[PDB]
This record gives C-alpha cells, sequence and structure tokens, in this order.
C-alpha cells in the first residue's frame, strides 16, 4: 500500500527513495475484522487437519516498480521500518474477555512473529510444516506433495514469495540457503502467555550492504518488500481466539550502481 | 538548509520541564488514574467514556527570540519517569494478592513514549476496532473504515492539544516527523511487570546521521509523552490505568540556517 | 563552583569504603531487615500505614580527610568522587527456604522471596534532592516518617511543593519519594524498580564492576564541606509467611568510592 | 598442527552449506521431528527410557576440496573463518489447529513451550563430549551411546565419560555436553532454558555471522580435509489434546567460509 | 577438585585446568549432586536444618610450580593469573524429564528443574574472603558446617563481625555467606542470584568466552605461596519429586586459568 517512489538524478548521480507500507494478511474473516484471523480451531487430529483459509495468516509482499533503465542497476542501501499501530492494543474495552469479574479486557498476548525483508527479487522461501498431512485450503500456496520429511527439512519445498495473501506464515520461512540478493530479519516468540514487546523510533536505520559493500540489486528494475507481523492472540469474551496483525512501514534508499551482470 | 553551529558564550541554552500524565482523572482525588475499565463491549457497541482513555501529553516551550537566520537546534535530552517508587504502596486500595497478603502491584500492559521536536509531533491513527464511538472531547481518526484497523493513510494528526488524542488511537507517524525524534516501547499482557530505570547520568543525543538536531521553527520546542505504567486492581476487581509524569532536560545550540521559507 | 585542574599525584587520591544497612521497618528486635506484615485493601480515604510497614531510604554523610586547613593560601581544594563499586550484601541468604516461608505445595520447600523490588544508590557531594510523589495523596503517614506535606490530588502526579533533602536516615519512605531529576547537579543516582507479584529478584555481585561518576565535562560530584553522601534502597521483594502474610526483605549495600583532589575557584 | 601463513591465491576460499535434520526420536513414520511421548515419575532405580523418547545430537562430516603427505610437497589445510547458522521452520509453531490441547474451552491449541536447548558447533574434527547424567542409574537403550561405567559421580563430573560425537542420532542430548577441557580445534555455542512455561525465542536473519577465529586469529583446521558440524535444537514440548507431551525439534542451516592455511604437519 | 592438569611450558606460562564438583549436600551415596529434601515452615525460633539439606561453596587449592629456591630475596617471582575460561558442566542433564520428577499434569512429562538458582565462581591468589549474612540469625546450623559465629539480629543485614576465609570445601553453606566486597583485593569473583519458585534455569556454554583477570593497573591475582584458589557455587534450581518433595540440584564447574611469572615486591 501507499507506494511513493522518488528518483533524483544529477548527471552521474542517481538516488531513488521508496516509501510504502504493507498491510497485514491475517485472514480477514469478515470485512469488519480486517487485521484479524478467523477464530482458531483446536485439537484436530494430524490425520484430519483442514484449516479454513480465513484462519491462516499469510506473508505480505509487494513488487515496487523502479525507474526502468556491465549493467546499471538500483542498489538498496538502507531501510527504516516500523510496525504501525502498536498502541491500538491499549483498547481493553472492546470485545476481549474480562481478565476477572469486574476487570478490564484481556490484552492481546501469545505467540508472535515479526519479520521483514528487502530484496532485489521475490523473497526465497523454504517450506516446513508442523503436520505434513495438513490439508490446506484453496487460495493458499503450501508445500507441494509433502512427506514426513517436510516436518523437518525437505529441500523440495522451495518457493518465491510472489503473491500477497497466499503463502501461510505457518508453512514457510525465509530460506537461508538462498536470498543472496535480499536481507531478511525475523523473531518468533512462542507461548500462551507471551507479552508483545514492540519498540518504535524514527532514529533506527538498517544498512543493507553485505560484507563486500554491496546491497540488494534490483533485477528487472523491481524491489520487493515482505513482512509478517502477527502480534499475538485476541481472546473474545466467549474464549475464542483470533490472530491480530499490524501493518509495517518501509523507507528504502537506493542508488544507481554499475555492476557485473 | 542547515549551515554552521554558532560558537559564542550564549550559543547554548537548557530547557527543563515536566509533563503530567493524562490518564483520565475520573474524580478530583484520582489524578494520575483512568476511570475503571469496561470490558467485553461488542465491537458494534463500543462507546468508551472520555475519562477511561489515556491521552498523549505535549507542551510547546517558547525559546529566546533569535532574529540567513539563527534557529535553536535540540542536541540532547535527559528524560525520566517521575514517582516510580509510588508503586511500592501496596496498602492503599489494591486487591489482596491472596488471603492475608499485601495488595496487588500495578502490572499489565504499559507504554512509555517521549519525543522532542521543533514542531508538533505528527501522528498516524490505527484502531483496534474502527467502529469504536469515541466520546466528546477526544480527537480520534475521522471517518474510519475497516482499513483503519491496519493502515489507512487518511488518519494524520498533529499532537497540538492536551487531553485530546487517546493513546489507543494514535502512534507517532514514521512517514513524517522529519524534524523530531521519538522513542516508544509497548509491552502488552495481563501479568507484565513494570520495569523502570532512573538515573541522571543517561543522555539521548538528538542529532541525525548528518549531525543535525530538531530545529525549533518559530522559536518553539515541542515535548510529547505517554507513560501508562500498567493497571491498578481495586479490591473489588475493577481496574484503572496508572500514569506518571515525565521530566525533560533539553540542551539546545544556535544553528545558522538558509531561510527555507 | 568554578572547577579548575585535578591535583597531581601520591596523596591526591583517597578511597572511602562503607556499607548502608537497609531500613525496611524492623518490626521487632529479631526481624531486622524485614518490614511489618503488609496490610491490604485500605480505602484511599482511610489509609494509615504503620511506621514499621514502610521501608525508608538509607543515607549517610561520610566525613573526608580535611582539605583547606590553610584557609587563606588562595588555592581551594574539594574531593571529587570519580568511581564507585557497589553491590548488595547477602543475596544468598534468600536460599534459606526452610525458615518461616509458606510451603510452595504439600511436602515442598518454602516459597522464595519474590515480588516488587527496588534497587537504588546515589553518590553525591551534598544531600540527595528528592521529589515527592504519592500513590494516594490522602495517605496518613505515621510519626517518625517525613512525607510530602499538605499534599493534594496533584501530589499523585507532579506537585513542585514536594522538594526535600534526604537529610535523615530511616525517615523518608521509599513509596513517597524519588530522586529529583530537576536537581541533583552534584550527585549521581541509579535505580531500577521492577513491580509485580511474581517478579524474581535478579542480583549480580562482582568486584570487577566500576561505575564512573564523571559528567559530560569530566567532573564528578564535588564534596561540599569535605562530606560525601551515600544513599540506598534495596527492597529485594516480599517474604511470604506460612500464614500467607507478607513482609518486605531488604539487604545492605556496600560502597567503595575513589576520590581525587580537585582545585576550585 | 603448527600454522604458517594464510594462502591468498585465486582458489584460496571455499564455502560449504548444509543443514542438519533434528534427531528427536521419530516415534513413527508420520512423526519425524517429534519424540515419543514422555514418560514421567520413574524411580531413579527403574528409569529405562525408550530410544524413540530420547532426542540425540545431530552431526555430519563434510568433505572439503582435497589438499596435500609430507613426501608429496607443501602442506595445506582448510581453516574455518566464519559461520552463518539458523534454525529452519520456526513459523511452523504457528499451527495451533493440529493436535495440540486447547488452551481453554473454545480456545486455540497450546503453543509449543517448555524446556529448550539450542546448540551448534563447527570443528576440524568430531565434537568432543563430556557425559553427565541426571540419574546415573538410568538404563539407556539399544542404539544409543551413553556414559560407560556410570557411577554416582557421573551425576556431577566423572572424567571417564569422554566421547567423540562421531555418530548421528546416537548420543542423547540429556547425557552429553561439549567438553570445555578439549575441543581445541572446534567452536561451540549452546543455550539451555529450562521450565514448564518457557517461551521459544528464535531469531532468523541472513545478515548475522559468527567469526570462528580464536584469540591468535586461527580458526578450526580441517584435519583430513573434513569439517564437522553438530547441532541440537529442541524447541520445547508439544502438548497433545490428551495431555501427553512430545519434544519438537527443527533443522539447523550452516554456511561456513574457509580459507587455505599453510601448516607444518 | 575432581581432576587437575597443570602445564608449565618453555615460555614461563602455566595453564591450569580443573573441574570442581558441586557440594549440594549428597544425602545418600546415589544422590551425589542433590540436597536432602527441603523442610518448610520452621519457625525462626526453631530452625535447625540438617547438614545434607544445605548446599555449600566448593573450593580447591591448586599447587603451582614452586618458583623461589631463595625465598630471602627483596624481589620474588610469583604466578599471576591473567585469564579464566569457565563453564557449568552437564546443563543438558535437565532434559531428563522421565526420571523421578512429578508429572506436570495427568499423562504429561516430568517437571523441569526450576526455581531459585545461584551461579558463582572466583579465581584468587589466596582463599576467597567471605561475609556472613543470614535470613534468620536464630537458625541453629548443624555439625560439619561453618556459619557466622555469635550472630545477632544485625547478622540479618550487615554485621562486620562475620568475616571468614573459604578455607574448607563442603563446609560454608551458600545461604550463610557471600564473597566479601570489602576484601578480596587479590581475587576476582562473579555471581548471579535469581530467586523465585518458577524461575527458569538459563545456562550458556561456549569455548569462545574468556574473562580477563587483570585489575585497572594491569595486575592479576598473585598466587601467594605458589597456590591458586578456585571457588564455585552452581545451584541450578529445585528438583520436584513425584511426592511433591523438593531437592536442590547442582553441577560441576570447569576452570581454565592462564598464568604468567611476575617479579613482585616481597
Ligand atoms: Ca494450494
Ligand atoms: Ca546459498
Ligand atoms: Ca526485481
Ligand atoms: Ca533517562
Ligand atoms: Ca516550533
Ligand atoms: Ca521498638
Ligand atoms: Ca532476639
Ligand atoms: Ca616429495
Ligand atoms: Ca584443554
Ligand atoms: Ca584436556
Ligand atoms: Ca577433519
Ligand atoms: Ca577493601
Ligand atoms: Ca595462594
Ligand atoms: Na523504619
Ligand atoms: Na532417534
Amino acid at each position: 500500500g501507499g507506494v511513493e517512489v522518488l528518483e533524483v538524478k544529477t548527471g552521474v548521480d542517481a538516488i531513488t527513495e521508496v516509501e510504502c507500507f504493507l498491510n497485514p494478511e491475517m485472514g480477514d474473516p469478515d470485512e469488519n475484522l480486517r487485521g484479524f484471523s478467523l477464530k482458531l480451531s483446536a485439537e484436530n487430529d494430524f490425520s484430519s487437519d483442514s484449516p479454513e483459509r480465513k484462519m491462516l495468516p499469510c506473508y505480505s509482499t509487494a513488487r515496487i516498480p523502479l525507474p526502468n533503465l556491465n549493467l546499471l542497476m538500483w542498489e538498496a542501501v538502507t531501510v527504516q521500518t516500523e510496525v504501525i499501530g502498536i498502541t491500538s492494543m491499549l483498547n481493553l474495552h472492546a470485545g476481549s474477555q474480562k481478565v476477572h469479574e469486574h476487570g478490564g479486557g484481556k490484552p492481546i498476548q501469545g505467540s508472535n512473529f515479526h519479520f521483514f525483508a528487502v530484496g532485489g527479487e521475490p523473497l526465497e522461501m523454504q517450506g516446513v510444516l508442523m503436520n505434513y498431512r495438513s490439508k490446506y485450503p484453496d487460495g493458499t500456496i503450501t508445500p507441494k506433495n509433502p512427506t514426513a520429511q517436510s516436518q523437518v527439512m525437505n529441500t523440495d519445498h522451495k518457493a518465491y514469495l510472489d503473491k500477497n495473501n497466499a503463502y501461510p506464515v505457518e508453512c514457510w520461512v525465509p530460506d537461508p540457503s538462498r536470498n543472496e540478493n535480499a536481507r531478511y530479519f525475523g523473531t518468533f516468540t512462542g507461548g500462551e502467555n507471551v507479552p508483545p514487546v514492540l519498540h518504535v523510533t524514527n532514529t533506527a536505520t538498517t544498512v543493507l550492504l553485505d560484507e563486500q559493500g554491496v546491497g540488494p540489486l534490483c533485477k528487472a528494475d523491481s524491489l520487493y518488500v515482505s513482512a509478517a507481523d502477527i502480534c499475538g492472540l485476541f481472546t473474545n469474551s466467549s474464549g475464542t481466539q483470533q490472530w491480530r496483525g499490524l501493518a509495517r512501514y518501509f523507507k528504502i534508499r537506493l542508488r544507481k550502481r554499475s555492476v557485473k551482470n
């Protein structure tokens, strides 16, 4: 969302600044519950595990188009990123189960995953499943023809994050054996009672240069941003639980680089 | 366009202030607390009272008139949350932890935030529930939609008024604030312990990557804060936010600039 | 004070070593280091805590080797505090789970001390400057304590009337006062508050750790009238008796402070 | 091995990439990456865990481009300089719909949580291990390699229990640790976090590198042109809807950068 | 000391390696590394813990190459400890949840070791200097222990009468004594106490970590009488038996210390 691209060229020197956000793809079970999943089911036998599409958070991604240009290529040098709306979880009056008789609502808590990537091509993913026998729904892209080895490392499960709201977060991780032309960062914190801990500051910049001083190079003059920001579980007054996600901001600086094809 | 730092005898000034917390102040005696929290309101019928909603605090601090032109440049800040030991009173009002025990400490979700800028803090609105009906005397996202639960770029505001912008509705906007520095941490959960450090030896440098601090437009500095420490649980089981004031000491220097006009 | 140069070498350096005992309330002669059992659920309009229930800040004034014996030589010296090594004394005493504490379950050991804690020290050349802040401005504080006077609802946030020196040991309740960040130009203070029923005490000891007390201009606290001021509060958590009653437990703090002679105008 | 100069030539650098699958017990063909359900409350005199209940260390020998023989010219060995490593599949624990006990009526499944151990090593020879037992009287199964001649002293430090991690899916994690008295030619890193309610906390990034050079600037030297990687990544316990519990493990990726080093022998 | 290796190379350097066993109480011959089960709720006026219930500090004197035939010199050569590498041994043993421990719930695995823990080591040129502090000054400590003498209520805070040397292994209860920050001029010590009934043990191992033992003047512990002292306490937490009874569990600690010869003022 909100993609803005600015190229400034003075002679030899060309800079592009990209600003955008990615909305989260938590499942959106109805139009009013944008940012949430469908309520979670539980205790499905591994042999009869058929999760509904709207229950499954997916990775977010966007292809950002750059000024269409040894080759000259756009090189991503820095990123500033932030999770947007962390204070929204201070609403304990709407929908959440009371913590006790006469108390306020229960904060969002529980397992969470915060992840982003910036690359010159789609993020390369490796599939790993909790249960290889899970039957995934139409509209998801999940590991093809999985086996019990898919519960550990099965090198058959290679994919590109090339479609928004399609690759379930539970099925896929960034592939550390690939991604030579992207930088990715994620933290998984698991557990029923895990507190969300989120920091915001406009003073943080991540440098995307590798050990040789080279950033992601934008093949075919396109930049890819990717995210997943599952903040935890929202517990309804009935006890049902729904994932809650938040959008992620990106500001990326790129420069024009002459490079070996 | 920034030129050189002025290096006279009177080229430095120090500003000190504190910001009181704006938790809701539900009666004349409960300054620093919110109204007791409601719970389990349907998203379609969520009408929080004003005194239940903590707000961001801010102050415009007028600076010596200087005047192509000189502007005050904020270089460092020392800041501290004031009165953290008041939470060691476990005899007053709080529910016993168990039969024969002391009162329950303040605990639960918290948010600690401050900013220093040369202009008002720029905010982005994000809601837990876009259908919340916010009370008279609050400034909340205007004409929100389900997209306001994720990122809706319509929701831009300046923190220009005290006791107005609820913390649950607004975050510092990472797409703006070019002339401010902000820092916040949200920690969510029923059982989160407050962890607060005080020392007069800690300094935050406000200079950006180019060595430039916030520049005080119109010879005014803006400080902003929110310090929701957690929930106070009354002996009845009702819960109220507790906030604390924030101290600021800002060092500024005179900076020559080309009038940007 | 206009600060000039550090004085040279040999006897230009002194070390002060001391400890501060904790002031937790000491409800009987056998329970030194503990508070009285905590009360709970007092209405804000009828909150009258007993003295022995209220931990207080510890403080001492340490007299330093006399400088400026030669009053009219026109070269004025003050001791400058440069470094401190400090730690909490007796942290392993909390491994006694056989005495007094409630069993964790049938046949189990005693419950460890845990819960809200506050660890704080300061080193200054004058008394520590405090700001009063109350949970409940209507609290009626007992004889023997020094607490914010004539408080109002504003005293629950920031009321600038409540300024005091930490000028008496075992008198200023920790729950009423904090170091004032708007003052203390001639002291350094450090504190961490961790609140909650189930917080674990986490305490580190090492004789290899040093805190430098010099400010941004390289100047440490300057000891007015050849006096060094140490202050502490080390509330370790709550001790839960077999009945379920709870008492604060505190421990002493050690200080080793290195000072040098500083010329001043 | 006496090290001489780093070689700087054209083919002086190589990269090895691999992953190690976890060895959690694999109690049936469908439950790769899990252990058998845990037994509990076995007397120390009658503790005989089944093989499928015991997570084991993973290890592999990685062959390197052949160098070299003192009679066949100059001596060269690969030196491991850096490693990039991470745990693969951490997001799979976001499946709370399959198998796991509901957290409460109408709730989602219980996340994997509880005791965990994350460990890796890179060496020029097999990892050297020291045996330590919870209970020296534990009878370990066919197919495992456990401390030989265990005694009560094996519950603390029995220097008899020395082994090389030279076999995958054989050395139970609960019986063995890396030996800090050996491993002169390897680097190892591990963290154990124990408890019923411990949250898994796992970071991934392709920007993180661990330098394997020692204080003299020397990395693991790959004897016989082989590198050894070792891992254990027990992520926590999976709680079935019945209340039974199973360990869950995940694979570990390694990318190791090596350079050619001249050596005397 | 379970095992000791002392190597003095051609280059006037000594490397000392040892493993120091924990002293948790050892209530029977099969429960090495554990304490006796804990008692609870003893009145402060009737608190008489049994010896086997009380973990004690571990210590050993390590003999070094005897340097000075001519002890009657104004300058002496002494061993100077420069670095230490240390590790807690056997942390993965706590992954045994099948033996002895109470089930977490019906059909579950055993309860992990958890609760209060203390991890401590020291390297010195002489015995570790200790300060006594008691939870309860009226505790009656058993035969075979060395505990603060003639304690008073001040012994529950700081009573400077309680000075001791850690001069006996398996004798000084951890609950009674701490390293004395007012002494130990010729030793370095490091400890972390984490208290609480549900605390998770968190233990890291790596052979890449080294602690430098030099003071601010670049001088390490100087080994008086050609002896080095290592000291430890590694209480990992409580083991909960299926009955509900609890026992401390401890682990051994490895030391690798590098020393050099220093000419010093007699
Ligand atoms: Ca599909
Ligand atoms: Ca690769
Ligand atoms: Ca591209
Ligand atoms: Ca601060
Ligand atoms: Ca302004
Ligand atoms: Ca009396
Ligand atoms: Ca008495
Ligand atoms: Ca030959
Ligand atoms: Ca060795
Ligand atoms: Ca050895
Ligand atoms: Ca080899
Ligand atoms: Ca001393
Ligand atoms: Ca000695
Ligand atoms: Na008192
Ligand atoms: Na196996």
